[PDB]
C-alpha cells in the first residue's frame, strides 16, 4: 500500500534561521517523474507544486517568493524535502504535504517560530 | 494539464435535506478505476477515500457514517458527486475533494446551510 511517511510532526525554530521539513514516499528502484507529483500547501497558500518534474514560480504564494524551494537531490531518495530560507513569524502553521507517485496520501506539520 | 472543476463553489442546502456537491474531473472515454483516487474532507475530518473502486471505511470519520456516499453511478462521466443526508448545522464549512487520476488537483466549496423557521 502506497503511504507518505514523516519524520518529524514538529519544527520548532528561530527567526531569520533555515528550516527542511521534510516527507518521505517509496521509491522502488529509480525514480519515474512521469508518475511524481509534490505539493506543499499552508492554509491554502501554494508553496511549491511539482507536477512530473514541472513547476512554475508564479504560482507561488507571495509570502514565500525567493525563499522556499523543493530540493530535487533528495527526491530520488524518496524525499521531499521543502526548505524554507530567512524564516519569517508569518511563516508558522500547520503545513500539507500532498505526493501522488502511482497511489496518492498526504501528512501534515507544524512549524513553531521564536524570537 | 489536469484540472479539477466545481460547477457551484458554494451551496446554499436547507436543513434536514440532501445536498449533493459535485467535482467534475477530466475523463478521455476511459474508466481506469485503479489510477482512481477521490477524497473528500471537511475540517480535517475524512468524509469519502475511494480507491480501487472500492469506498475504504476504516479511515473514514464515524459522525459521516451511514450518511456520506460517493455516487458510483456518476464517475465514469468524470464527476465525484458526493451525497451528504440529512443535512445539520455541523455540516457547513468548507469541503475539499482531491483527485488522483494521472494528474492531480484539488478545490474547495463553501456549504451555507439555511433553516426557515
Ligand atoms: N487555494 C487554492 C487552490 C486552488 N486550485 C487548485 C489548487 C491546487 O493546485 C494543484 C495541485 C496539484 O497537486 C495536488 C496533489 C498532489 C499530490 C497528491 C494529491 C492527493 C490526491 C488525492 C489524495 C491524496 C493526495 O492523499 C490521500 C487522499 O487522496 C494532490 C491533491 F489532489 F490532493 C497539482 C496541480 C495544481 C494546479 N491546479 C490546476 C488548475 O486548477 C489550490
Amino acid at each position: 500500500a502506497f503511504t507518505v511517511t514523516v519524520p518529524k510532526d514538529l519544527y520548532v525554530v528561530e527567526y531569520g534561521s533555515n528550516m527542511t521539513i521534510e516527507c518521505k514516499f517509496p521509491v522502488e528502484k529509480q525514480l519515474d517523474l512521469a508518475a511524481l507529483i509534490v505539493y506543499w500547501e499552508m492554509e491554502d497558500k501554494n508553496i511549491i507544486q511539482f507536477v512530473h518534474g514541472e513547476e512554475d514560480l508564479k504560482v507561488q504564494h507571495s509570502s514565500y517568493r525567493q525563499r522556499a524551494r523543493l530540493l530535487k537531490d533528495q527526491l530520488s531518495l524518496g524525499n521531499a524535502a521543502l526548505q524554507i530560507t530567512d524564516v519569517k513569524l508569518q511563516d508558522a502553521g500547520v503545513y500539507r504535504c500532498m505526493i501522488s507517485y502511482g497511489g496518492a496520501d498526504y501528512k501534515r506539520i507544524t512549524v513553531k517560530v521564536n524570537a
